[PDB]
C-alpha cells in the first residue's frame, strides 16, 4: 500500500535518515520580525538601489504610505497587488506595503510584452495600482490596522510552465518563514552584512535575499543592469559594494568563473555564494577557487519555486576536482522522495521523479487545474502521509562523504535552461514564426548562454528583433536572428 513497501529495511533506512530534517525555529512570524529590526535599528541601511539607499525607518515609512493608499483604494487583506520589478528603491517599498496591508504581491517587469502582463494580473487577480503610480511618492501616513491571520499569502510568482500557460505559484508566510529562518542561519547573516540580489523581484531567488536582509538588520544591495552582463565589471562591483552574501543561477555564475580565469579576483568580503540552477562539476568549482581569493562558500541549492526557492542544500568542498557536485540534503522542514513511474519510493541508486513534501510547498497554484495535477497525497511509509509537489526532475539518492545525498539526473520533458532561464524552444519558435514575413524559422540552443534562430523571410534582423521584444520577454528574444534562404 505505501510507496516504500517494496524496499528492504537498509534502502528504507536510508530514505528515513536523509528526510529527518524537523527543526523549530523562535521569534515571532516574519513580518512581525522585520517591524522589530525596524524599531530596534531604524538608522541601519535597508536597501541600496539605483537611485540611493534608505535607512529601515524611512523603507518602513515608505511602506507605511503603500499601505494606506492601497486600503484608501478599497485594497482589503487578502487581496494581490502588483509590483513593478525595477532596480529602484520603490519597488521596495510597494512590496513591503503590499504585505503590511495584510495582501500578496505578484512582481511584475514592466518592459515584459503588454498582453503578457495582461494575463499576470488576471490570473494573480492583481490591482494593477502600484504600477500606474510611483509608489515611494504615496502621501505619508502609518500604517493601517491589520489584524495577523495566520499562513497569510504573500506573493505569487509566475514561471513559464508550459507555452500559453502561465503558472502562478501562491507561496503563504509560513514557508516564507521557514525560508528565512534557513538563509539567516545557515549562511550567519548578520546586522553589518550586505545581500546582494542578483534576481530580479519576478524570479524567487531574490525572496531569499530581501528577506533575510531585512529580518536582521543587514542591507539588501540590488545588482544593477548595467553591471550583470558584464562578468568582469560584476566582479569589481561585488569587491566595491563589500558585498557579503549573494544569489547566483548557475549560468551565470560560469561567466564569472571565466572572468575570474581572465583576472583573478580578490572579494574578501564575501562569505557566501548561494548557487544552483542547473548541473556543475568539482573540476569547475575547483578552478573558481583557484582564482577567486576569497572566503567565499559555495552552497549549492536545487528547488523549484513551488517549494519556496529552495529545497536542497550542498557545501561545495573547494579541494574536490572531479565528478558532479550533489545537490544534497533537504533544507529545515523539508522532505523529498524519488518516485518510480507507479509511484514506488526508489532504492538508493536509482533514478526517479523528486516530490516534494513539508514546510516549503506553495500553497498551489492560481489556477485549479494546474495545482490538481502537480500537487497529491500519497502514503510513502507507513503511518505517514505527505502532501508532495511532483517536480518532473529526476534524482537518484547516492552516498556522498558520509551520507545520503540526492544527485541530479535531468528532467522528464524537454524544457530546458538559456542564460539560466527556463525555455520551451517551441514558445520562441512560434513568436518568431507569427511575425508578418517570416515564412519559418528554427531556434536552437547554442552552448546554456545562447539562443540562436534562423529564420526564411524578408524582414532585416534589427527589424525582427523589434517585432519581437514587443512579442517576447527580453530573455526569451533571441540572442542571434540569422536570416538564411532555407533551413
Ligand atoms: N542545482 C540544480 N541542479 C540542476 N538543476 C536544477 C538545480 N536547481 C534548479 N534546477 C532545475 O531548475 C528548475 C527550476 O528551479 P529554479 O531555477 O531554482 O527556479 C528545477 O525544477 C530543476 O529542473
Ligand atoms: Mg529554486
Amino acid at each position: 500500500v505505501t510507496a516504500d513497501a517494496a524496499l528492504e529495511p537498509d534502502e528504507r533506512a536510508a530514505w528515513l535518515a536523509y528526510n529527518d530534517t524537523a527543526e523549530d525555529f523562535p521569534g515571532p512570524h516574519l513580518l512581525a520580525r522585520l517591524d522589530a529590526v525596524a524599531r530596534e535599528h531604524p538608522d541601519r541601511p535597508a536597501v541600496h538601489a539605483v537611485d540611493g539607499v534608505w535607512t529601515y525607518r524611512e523603507l518602513h515609512r515608505r511602506a507605511d504610505a503603500v499601505a494606506a493608499f492601497l486600503a484608501a483604494r478599497g485594497v482589503r487583506p487578502g487581496s494581490v497587488v502588483a509590483i513593478a520589478a525595477t532596480r529602484a528603491l520603490a519597488p521596495y517599498a510597494a512590496l513591503l506595503g503590499v504585505l503590511k496591508a495584510g495582501c500578496a504581491y505578484v512582481p511584475v517587469n514592466p518592459d515584459d510584452p503588454a498582453d503578457r502582463v495582461a494575463f499576470v494580473l488576471a490570473d494573480a487577480g492583481a490591482t494593477p495600482l502600484l504600477l500606474d503610480t510611483d509608489p515611494a511618492s504615496l502621501p505619508a501616513a502609518p500604517a493601517p490596522d491589520v489584524p495577523h491571520e495566520p499562513d497569510r499569502v504573500c506573493y505569487v510568482i509566475y514561471t513559464s510552465g508550459s507555452t500559453g500557460r502561465p503558472k502562478g505559484v501562491v507561496m503563504a508566510e509560513r514557508a516564507v518563514d521557514n525560508l528565512t529562518h534557513w538563509v539567516v542561519r545557515r549562511h550567519d547573516v548578520r546586522p553589518d552584512d550586505r545581500l546582494g540580489q542578483t534576481a530580479p523581484l519576478t524570479f524567487d531567488p531574490s525572496v531569499q535575499q530581501v528577506f533575510p536582509a531585512w529580518a536582521t538588520g543587514a542591507c539588501l544591495v540590488t545588482v544593477p543592469d548595467d553591471v550583470q552582463r558584464d562578468p568582469a565589471a560584476f566582479l569589481d562591483w561585488l569587491r566595491a559594494e563589500r558585498v557579503t552574501h549573494l544569489d547566483l543561477v548557475t549560468s551565470h555564475w560560469v561567466h564569472l568563473l571565466n572572468a575570474a580565469e581572465a583576472r583573478p579576483a580578490e572579494l574578501p568580503d564575501l562569505r557566501w555564494i548561494i548557487i544552483g540552477g542547473e548541473t556543475y562539476y568539482y573540476h569547475q568549482t575547483h578552478r573558481w577557487h583557484r582564482v577567486v581569493s576569497s572566503p567565499a562558500r559555495l552552497n549549492t541549492i536545487y528547488g523549484p519555486t513551488e517549494a519556496a526557492v529552495n529545497a536542497t542544500e550542498h557545501l561545495t568542498e573547494p579541494d574536490l576536482d572531479h565528478g558532479q557536485v550533489p545537490i544534497g540534503v533537504p533544507l529545515p522542514n523539508y522532505r523529498l522522495y524519488a518516485l518510480d513511474d507507479d509511484g514506488r519510493l526508489c532504492p538508493p541508486g536509482i533514478t526517479g521523479e523528486i516530490h516534494i513534501a513539508g514546510a516549503g510547498l506553495a500553497r498551489g497554484y492560481r489556477s485549479a487545474e494546474a495545482t490538481a495535477k502537480a500537487f497529491h497525497e500519497l502514503e510513502v511509509h507507513s503511518g505517514r502521509t505527505e502532501r508532495l509537489y511532483r517536480t518532473g526532475d529526476l534524482a537518484r539518492l547516492v552516498r556522498h562523504a558520509d551520507r545520503w545525498a540526492l544527485e541530479f539526473q535531468g528532467r522528464v520533458d524537454s524544457q530546458v535552461k538559456i542564460s539560466g532561464y527556463r525555455v520551451e524552444l517551441e514558445e520562441v519558435d512560434a513568436a518568431v514564426k507569427a511575425v508578418p514575413g517570416v515564412r519559418d524559422a528554427a531556434v536552437v540552443v547554442r552552448g546554456a548562454e545562447q539562443l540562436v534562430c534562423c529564420y526564411v523571410g524578408d524582414v532585416p534582423p534589427d527589424r525582427l528583433r523589434s517585432r519581437l521584444t514587443e512579442r517576447l520577454p527580453a530573455y526569451l528574444v533571441p540572442h542571434l536572428l540569422v536570416p538564411v534562404e532555407a533551413l
